[PDB]
């Protein structure tokens, strides 16, 4: 309701009036610019949702696909077992203290090469969790009988069941 | 000593009231110990255990260096003795 505010009082509407003049392959900071109007995408999102706990329909959930970004959900699963490997070995460092590592190994070599593979550009610029959001465009979905989302249903699905399984 | 604390705990619940492999165990780490010589018993040493984790945790903050043959060594040390 701040990250909210900040987009209702500082830019009413799209974003895109900052695209054109800037955005459009004029400078290389239109990456940036993509996170910022993704992150104004999240927020809405979310607010439809917390409208339905019909007349914003199918012209405003194509606005999201943009969103999905399955290149960028990659990134967040690395960082995400990498975290999750760095907190298992201080436990067991401390389990050490108070008294798996081929396949997590293998895992952090994958993990360390595919955020290698990535270009500074997704790195260095946030996003907002991608499998939360399609989490929630699912959770929105659940509660409109028939509508399927065409194809964004789909690849919710499959950039959910592909990455960040648990 | 964590054979030497099962059998005290067995004794315990002997007194409020797998051998053979626990057997084999102490004969076969007993007879590792006499073959070592007295320059590694006597003097003392930090965990090798330890260090190694503490290498593997610092490398993996450092994404694509493999720390070369050390880190493989790390990992073959780590996995060789002390599995739990």
């Amino acid at each position: 309701t701040i990250m909210q505010e900040v987009y209702s009082a500082f830019l009413p509407d799209g974003c895109d009036h900052l695209r054109d003049k800037l955005g459009d392959h004029q400078s290389p900071a239109t990456p940036a610019f993509k996170s910022l109007e993704a992150f104004f995408l999240y927020g809405r999102l979310y607010e439809f949702w917390w409208s339905l706990s019909t007349e914003e329909g199918e012209r405003m959930l194509s606005t999201f696909k943009e969103l999905f970004s399955e290149k960028h959900a990659s990134l967040q699963n690395s960082q995400r077992t990498v975290a999750e490997v760095q907190e298992t070995l201080a436990e067991m460092i401390r389990q050490h203290q108070k008294s798996s590592l081929p396949e997590l190994t293998k895992r952090l070599t994958e993990a360390n090469q595919r955020m290698a593979k990535f270009p500074e550009s997704i790195k260095a610029w946030p996003f907002p969790d991608v499998l939360e959001c399609c989490l929630v465009l699912l959770l929105i979905r659940s509660h409109f009988p028939g509508c399927l989302a065409q194809e964004m249903q789909q690849q919710a699905q499959e950039l959910l069941q592909k990455y960040g399984n648990t």
